[PDB]
């Protein structure tokens, strides 16, 4: 019953969700508007995505991702260096070459720059641009000094998805085959971040994104195709996961001054999470009255994640989100330490007195 007061707590608001909805669809939707009108951006489209369209936002609708979607045609993928994840792409948009490869990070800077002149225009609504975030492939905005939305420019491919996700969305005992075969005839996104490169970057690559899949499977979440369609099949696949998500948020909230937490980021327990949703396949397996167990079993999968320092990306399997070229081992140990203390001592991060 703790873990209900808990989830109870952190619904957000209906009266919030107005508000925020109908600022952010006016501001995103004027930004789209303007970006069409330069030569470069003039086939953009929209496509929301992120935890507030998966409906396990926690706590206040404060921020929204959207990705800004262009088809280039005749694209060809080039993996760069072995990494599974990060490509070079070759081909208004010869502004953006550096040789035969379209540049990322040209790319992103125009597109910036765009909205950062757009945003100055408007006059209606307090917009603002947050500085850059270090590694991320959004521009952000901050609208009323509270709302934040991260604008992702991507570009799209309907293409087959690339060989690195071959072996990946081991979905087939879950969701079914016909929809890992559905899925994976969708497009894909590449989106401006860019692969390490030494101390720095090969500001020139791409990463793929399958945000929009992730989206797809967590809105159609059941073996049973009526799951949480009906009081029977009310199952606590979201509520584990919004629990997941809190309870990093609190952890890193409260380490804030420490900088061992500072590279984990609620993507690791939403990964870790679809893993466990592998391993248990069954709505029956996750049937509310279970909750407790649940979600002790989606900790302790995520601890062991953290002791064996593997955490696959879910759609590219040889991609390491807990490689220690990305994560010390001093960090890992340090958030076992504390997820350790919360579960040996029933969450007490979770409590609010
Ligand atoms: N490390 C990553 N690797 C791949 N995709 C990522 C990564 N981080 C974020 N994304 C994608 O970007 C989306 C938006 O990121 P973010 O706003 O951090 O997460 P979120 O899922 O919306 N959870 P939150 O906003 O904390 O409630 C995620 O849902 C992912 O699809
Ligand atoms: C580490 C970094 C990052 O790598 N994000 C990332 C990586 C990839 Cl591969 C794809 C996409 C994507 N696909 C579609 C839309 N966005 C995003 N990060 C998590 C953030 O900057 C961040 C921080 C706080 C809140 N929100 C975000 C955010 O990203 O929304
Ligand atoms: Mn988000
Ligand atoms: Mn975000
Ligand atoms: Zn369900």
């Amino acid at each position: 019953s703790k873990l209900r007061a808990v989830l109870e707590k952190l619904k957000l608001s209906r009266d919030d969700i107005s508000t925020a909805a109908g600022m952010v669809k006016g501001v995103v939707d004027h930004l789209l508007l303007r970006l069409k009108c330069d030569s470069a951006f003039r086939g953009v489209g929209l496509l929301n995505t992120g935890s507030y369209y998966e409906h396990v936002k926690i706590s206040a609708p404060n921020e929204f991702d959207v990705m800004f979607k262009l088809e280039v045609p005749r694209i060809q993928l080039e993996e760069y260096s072995n990494t599974r994840a990060y490509y070079f792409v070759k081909f208004p948009l010869s502004q953006f070459l550096e040789g035969e490869i379209l540049s990322a990070s040209k790319m992103l800077s125009k597109f910036r720059k765009i909205i950062k002149e757009e945003i100055n225009d408007i006059k209606d609504t307090d917009v603002i641009m947050k500085r850059k975030r270090g590694g991320s492939p959004a521009v952000t905005l901050l609208i009323s000094e509270k709302i934040s939305v991260d604008i992702t420019l991507a570009l799209e491919s309907k293409s087959s998805w690339p060989a690195s996700t071959q072996e990946g969305l081991r979905i087939q005992n879950w969701l079914s085959a016909k929809v890992r075969k559905q899925l994976r005839l969708k497009p894909f996104y590449l989106v401006p971040k860019h692969a390490k490169e030494g101390n720095g970057f090969q500001e020139e690559t791409w990463r793929l994104s399958f945000s929009h899949i992730e989206k797809e499977i967590l809105n159609n979440h059941g073996k049973s195709k009526t799951c949480c369609e009906n009081k029977e099949e009310k199952c606590c696949r979201k509520d584990c996961l919004k629990l997941m998500k809190y309870l990093l948020e609190q952890l890193k909230e409260r380490f804030k001054d420490e900088e061992h937490l500072d590279k984990f980021s609620s993507y690791h327990v939403k990964t870790a999470f679809f893993h466990v949703c592998t391993q248990n396949p069954q709505d029956s397996q996750w049937d509310r009255k279970d909750l407790g167990l649940c979600f002790d079993n989606c900790v302790t999968y995520f601890l062991q994640c953290l002791r064996t320092e593997k955490l696959e990306n879910y759609f590219i399997p040889e991609f390491n989100l807990f490689s220690s070229n990305l994560i010390d081992k001093r960090s890992k140990e340090f958030l076992t330490k504390q997820i350790e203390y919360e579960r040996n001592n029933e969450f007490p991060v979770f409590d609010e007195f």
